[PDB]
């Protein structure tokens, strides 16, 4: 017999101790090795709610990644509540490994197996697990990156979907390559992001079909974000240490509803933490050329209001709640506590 509880988390990975990269060392002193052989049982005839959006798996992972970038990640210049904190910033070696999370006695993880599951509701097809798989702390908004992919069809997720104010996370099914490079060889700061215009176009388009089904076939249509800070109107994400800023205006461009897209990037030291303190500046970009190959697997969207009384739903690329990021991938995940 068991009951939904909240307990203290434990996590496991396959960190190198030798390892100097940021993701390895927080790992190696705040991880145990995992389970080459972990046990899990599916239950038979066995019916759990979960809601993904009320889940303190997501809280406790992000306190994680805020420990690992307060350790690993610190800014020469801080600005916090009116503080102004002057800190040695060097260059690190930056590159997300996967996290597992973990139950301990007297507690199991419940694994919903649902196919098509959209992070609330009823499941049928439950496991039972110790540990979560492999996450990687992938911190970005706008476009989910290097995460795990839906098994059968796209599935949109929201708190609710009527409610324009909460994020539309959706979930491909199909992964993406965003191909970003800060070239070695006049703009140290200069960057770009390429993608191949076919797939993409392929992918938004399946988008847009899965939304018209959540939408009472009404007319999706993409938009660039209208206003706000840069972490929001761009696609923002950490490469090799550097904070980078994509313009996406391109990708969400509904004409083309086939060449390769290049956005245009910028790398910024200047930053709005996205831990929700304040500003923060780093070192200039390092020498040689940056880049970071990944899949997308999955964006984040806001839909614009006041659209009721006509046949269009608009939506636009968004984020900046880096929780959602992790609720893509423990969405199908609660804590039990086994009595
Ligand atoms: C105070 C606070 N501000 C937060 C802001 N979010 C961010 O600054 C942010 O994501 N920054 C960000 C994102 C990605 C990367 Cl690689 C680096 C920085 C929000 C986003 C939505 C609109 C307003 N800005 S998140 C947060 C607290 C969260 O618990
Ligand atoms: C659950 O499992 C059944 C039988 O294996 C399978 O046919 C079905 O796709 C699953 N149902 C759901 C709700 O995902
Ligand atoms: C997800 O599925 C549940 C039923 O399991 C349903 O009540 C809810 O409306 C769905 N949410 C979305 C985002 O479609
Ligand atoms: C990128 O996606 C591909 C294809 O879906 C997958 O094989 C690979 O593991 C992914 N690479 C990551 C997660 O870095
Ligand atoms: C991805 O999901 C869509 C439905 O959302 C489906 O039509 C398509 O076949 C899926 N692609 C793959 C490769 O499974
Ligand atoms: C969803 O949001 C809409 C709009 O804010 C609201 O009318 C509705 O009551 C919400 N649904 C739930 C279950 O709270
Ligand atoms: C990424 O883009 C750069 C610059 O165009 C190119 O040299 C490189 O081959 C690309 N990498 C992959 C794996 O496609
Ligand atoms: C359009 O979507 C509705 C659901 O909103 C669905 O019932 C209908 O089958 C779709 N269009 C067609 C093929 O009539
Ligand atoms: C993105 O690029 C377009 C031009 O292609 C520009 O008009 C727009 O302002 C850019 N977006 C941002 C947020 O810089
Ligand atoms: C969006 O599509 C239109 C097609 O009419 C094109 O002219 C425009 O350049 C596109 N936006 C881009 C690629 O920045
Ligand atoms: C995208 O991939 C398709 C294969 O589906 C290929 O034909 C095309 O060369 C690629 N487009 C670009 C410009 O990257
Ligand atoms: C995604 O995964 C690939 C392969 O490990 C890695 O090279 C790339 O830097 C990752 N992207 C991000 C944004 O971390």
């Amino acid at each position: 017999v068991w009951k939904d509880a909240d307990t203290t988390l434990f996590c496991a990975s396959d960190a190198k101790a030798h390892e100097t990269e940021v993701h390895n060392v927080w790992a190696t002193h705040a991880c145990v090795p995992t389970d080459p052989n972990p046990q899990e049982i599916h239950l038979e005839n066995v019916t759990e709610n979960f809601n993904m959006w009320k889940n303190n798996m997501v809280e406790q992972m992000q306190e994680d990644v805020i420990s690992l970038w307060d350790q690993s990640l610190q800014p020469c210049v801080k600005l916090t509540g009116g503080s102004v904190i002057k800190q040695a910033c060097p260059k690190i070696s930056f590159d997300p490994i996967p996290i597992h999370y973990c139950t301990p006695a007297g507690y199991v993880i419940l694994k919903c197996n649902d196919k098509n599951f959209n992070g609330t509701g009823p499941c049928k097809n439950v496991s039972s697990v110790q540990c979560t798989h492999g996450i990687k702390p992938v911190v970005s908004t706008q476009l989910l990156l290097n995460g795990s992919l839906a098994e059968e069809e796209i599935i949109i997720r929201s708190e609710n979907l009527t409610n324009n104010a909460k994020t539309i996370i959706v979930h491909l099914n199909k992964s993406v390559e965003i191909n970003c490079t800060r070239p070695s060889n006049g703009d140290i700061r200069k960057a770009y992001c390429e993608i191949n215009g076919t797939k993409w176009n392929k992918v938004l388009k399946q988008v847009t079909e899965k939304l018209k089904e959540h939408f009472n076939n009404k007319t999706i249509i993409f938009q660039p974000p209208s206003g706000g800070d840069l972490e929001i109107t761009m696609h923002s994400f950490n490469c090799r240490g550097e904070f980078f800023y994509c313009n996406t205006t391109q990708l969400f461009n509904n004409t083309c509803i086939n060449g390769t897209i290049t956005l245009p990037c910028k790398i910024k030291q200047i930053i709005n933490m996205w831990q929700g303190t304040g500003q923060a500046m780093y070192a200039p970009p390092i020498d040689g050329k940056i880049n970071c190959v990944s899949n997308i697997t999955g964006i984040l969207l806001t839909r614009d209001g006041g659209a009721n009384n006509t046949s269009n739903e608009t939506f636009r690329p968004g984020g900046g709640n880096i929780k959602d990021n992790w609720r893509s991938e423990l969405y199908k995940y609660k804590v039990v506590q086994i009595e």
